[PDB]
């Protein structure tokens, strides 16, 4: 019963306390209404005292003591004021509310808890929004209760003058905006005497009736004044008051006191709604606070390495982090990287590539073999049987060979062109793994990749020329065309494993040892480490919010088991 | 007839005159004899006055002309006295002795031409020579008589004492020694009166008659006397008292006044001797000098010099050899060199040391082949019952052919040692042939040799072991054994074009190409020019003895184009 529904909102109360508010949904009551609507006259008659325009929300939790009448003020500037009496509550909720929006008539998303623990009033844990109305400020308002309302655990309650058509109203339109079905708005309808024609009286007796598909339906309640703030009348006395009024009504006597009742029970049925709101949405809840706990550790498992630690951890972090970065460089050498789903290595590509050079050399091979077929074919044949010296040319055929080597010249370069690009493409990006949340370090890794890569690919491209330079400077009527047949598929089998030899060699091997030596040269200069490992200065500040979190979460766990007990 | 065989030794008299008288056999007729034998004494008779032991030769040239008597001396000291007067030709003679030899007793072999002319002397050329008999002197002396002795051109003229054993004589045997047939030899005898026998006359008379075997035979003259120096006998009655005492002899005026002459006649007949010898030697003494010439001619033409008159014309010549250094390089680069009968070519040699190489990878072929096929056959197969724990080995086999390529290393290395040796050889050859006599040249030739010889030695051996590394960081039970059988052949033939390659390359076509252009690179600096044109300078003074000579023979020329006339 009581000592069931008392730590029930207990818990969500404490919850909120170490709010946790943000980043999952919790179950609460949100007070909506015009500024005129009097909906603080309403808090006032529930919890005896209220602002005579609220700026930031207002967290009221009241309890049901047989103790004292103590009220206590929980500000989120992390204070607690026990002011003791109910006239200082209005005024150092206005000094807060200077404090929070400005001085001035600001806004903000800051909450504060107002703990009012009384014999006389309900116990019950509401949440007072701000009244409504390019931007101008209402804008932002209407933007804080949508923050509050649009929540599936957040029951809308919106407060209604009599004199006006409800259906015209802005608080119950948002509340349809954000609750087409209506089964989580609630209507009171206040100021009954505020009315001055019967015209009223029927529509607010047609309306206290489902007309409007509100699961939670309709209440009508007396307004106990907003301007008579210093008359300071008794609850029980006000309750026997708003009793007499509604008995008196000519028409609301019969109808309302028999049916949807007026006297303040509104608070019980606050209550009600809350315990059963809650018992629904609390399996959900812990399930997200788990989830959430989980997703907030891994975003922060993704950046953590920030501790420095007197120069040491900090150097020894570097070390281990160029250590790394050497390792996978390696991994991509040998050919021993991991990849993705569809995606080949490396070192693969280029074998590809090598296989297209083979090709092209057949291709070649077989040309310069119709060549000189046909070469030797005719001039061995041509003038046969003519007395002159002879004999046909020789040196001749040295020029044709000359062809067949320099057709090769370019479409070698070019494979040498394409695996520096690729390769470089892939030492980029490792750099950019390794180095991603470091700006300057990875500025300076990517400069001395692109150094290395352009002396080893001039390296590369010498000793290709050479290769060349030196195939070329260095050496029955078709027996001579059989002999260079022989000499051209020899050729083609030398190059074929010579010119891959080579750009492995420059391009894998010594780029990488290179690379990972001046890697280790990097580290030798102390002074310039907290240069090196500069953050972005914006994956702090997530840290930390993500840290936060956690712990709040973590509390959230701890007050969930302590209910749980 | 007299007209005609006068000017028959006019001509060799003139040959001498301008001698020439060196590098070939020249018409003479020597005088030798003992120091004892009183020969002067017989030149004094002949000729009217002689020396009262010579040092030098002395050409006597006698003139039987109806003129006047004049004497002239003629000197090797390039000088020549008109003294005409006999005392004063004694008394300078002896001086030109003491200046030639050397104001002792020495000897020399520069000559003393004695030019008389006389209406009372015979007409006849001769050359006294000293007698005979560490070092000490009679060995240089004997030397110096043996030199114009062995000549088939000289008559021998042996002057043998009558009182001493004609057959125990050295001159005589010496005169044998070079005339063995005694066509050319003739014997005077000497001194008759110093006998004292009847057994001596008779056996002297009976040995020249019939017992040697001399084709001009021998004859007996009075010495006259060598002491009696102031007497001052006239030439007539010294004749007719010579006559008288032959006459008035038992045996000599029968046997000798009825056959061979006493009476100074002799020199006439040794005229006559003379003619019938010079016209006997002619056409071979021109063939002399037609050889003498062509020989110095050819062996002046074999070197080129100096030849700079000038700035001009010498960097031309400079121009030239480098050109046809540079020429010869290329030569041996391209292999088109031209060698010597069972010689072979550097770059044969060069490919008689890769066809080594391929024999080497041939074996190793054949090694890794046995090994691996041994390895992937038993190993396999090497389980402990069935394999079911494996996944045998993979990086075994890679070590495996990690080592076959690592095993190669050296001997690629001493191929390249030793190419680079013999080629370097090759090279200094073609350098000490082109600057052999430009010693300065050919030592910064040498020094350019060695660096570029150093510098694409260390280029070649860093391109040997960069293939290695290359061959070493790039890569039915008996599968393995066929891919990698199939690996290992491809690889052998792959190396063995591959390394000969590299070598070829860089020692022969690079080297030479950097040899060349730093032999241009040479002619830059002109003021080095003189420097770098340094001759023996020996060579030098060849050429102008050579000079001299080829003059020399074209004026014998000359002569004997009158003389022909």
């Amino acid at each position: 019963y009581e000592q069931k529904v008392r730590p029930c909102i207990d818990l969500i109360d404490s919850l909120r306390a170490l709010g946790v508010e943000q980043d999952l949904a919790l179950p609460a009551i949100a007070v909506i209404g015009d500024q005129s609507s009097g909906k603080s006259s309403v808090l006032e008659a529930l919890s005896g005292v209220a602002l005579p325009v609220t700026r930031c929300p207002l967290v009221l939790k009241l309890k049901k003591q047989p103790c004292e009448a103590w009220a206590g003020r929980i500000s989120y500037r992390n204070t607690e004021l026990e002011l003791q009496d109910p006239g200082q509550v209005e005024k150092e909720i206005h000094k807060a509310q200077n404090v929070m929006a400005g001085n001035g008539r600001g806004i903000s998303h800051e909450l504060i808890s107002l703990e009012i623990t009384s014999p006389e009033v309900p116990d019950l844990t509401i949440i007072d929004l701000p009244g409504i109305t390019p931007r101008d400020i209402g804008l932002q308002i209407k933007a804080l209760i949508k923050k509050y309302i649009q929540r599936q655990q957040t029951i809308n309650l919106v407060v209604v003058p009599c004199n006006v058509d409800i259906a015209t109203t802005e608080a119950l339109s948002m509340a349809h905006e954000v609750d087409p079905e209506g089964d989580r708005t609630i209507g009171i309808l206040t100021k009954p005497d505020l009315m001055d024609r019967g015209t009223e009286k029927s529509v607010m007796n047609v309306v206290r009736n489902l007309t409007y598909p509100l699961k939670k339906g309709y209440m009508i309640v007396k307004c106990r004044g907003q301007q008579e703030i210093t008359n300071r009348l008794s609850l029980a006395e006000a309750t026997k008051k708003e009793i007499t009024f509604f008995q008196t009504h000519p028409y609301f006597r019969v109808l309302l006191e028999e049916g949807s009742a007026t006297v303040p029970r509104l608070a019980e049925r606050l209550t009600t709604e809350l315990i059963m709101h809650i018992q629904k949405s609390l399996p959900l809840l812990e399930g997200q606070i788990r989830e959430s706990h989980q997703k907030a550790t891994e975003e922060l498992r993704r950046c953590g390495a920030d501790i420095p630690s007197q120069e040491a951890d900090k150097m020894f972090f570097l070390i281990e982090k160029i250590k790394m970065f050497n390792q996978d460089i390696e991994k991509l050498v040998e050919g021993e990287e991991v990849v993705r789903e569809n995606e080949t290595r490396l070192y693969n590509k280029i074998r590809e590539d090598f296989k297209n050079w083979v090709g092209i050399l057949a291709t070649n091979t077989q040309k310069v073999k119709n060549i000189i077929h046909e070469e030797v074919e005719k001039y061995e044949k041509q003038a046969a049987a003519a007395e002159l010296l002879g004999f046909v040319n020789y040196k001749t055929f040295e020029i044709i060979v000359h062809q067949y080597i320099q057709q090769l010249v370019e479409p070698a370069l070019s494979m040498l062109q394409k695996a520096m690009e690729i390769i470089q493409q892939a030492f980029i990006n490792v750099a950019k793994k390794h180095f991603g949340e470091f700006f300057n370090l990875n500025q300076t890794v990517q400069s001395t990749i692109e150094d290395i890569k352009v002396k080893h690919t001039a390296k590369a491209e010498n000793m290709i020329q050479l290769q060349f330079r030196m195939e070329q400077m260095v050496f029955s009527f078709t027996e001579i065309g059989i002999h260079l047949n022989a000499y051209f598929l020899e050729t083609s089998k030398r190059l074929a494993n010579q010119i891959p030899f080579i750009i492995q060699y420059f391009m894998l091997r010594e780029n990488g040892d290179s690379l990972q030596k001046a890697m280790m040269q990097i580290l030798q200069e102390k002074n310039r480490y907290s240069w090196l490992l500069q953050e972005q200065s914006e994956t702090a500040t997530k840290r930390r919010i993500l840290k936060e979190r956690i712990y709040r979460l973590t509390q959230a766990r701890h007050a969930l088991c302590q209910f749980s007990s």
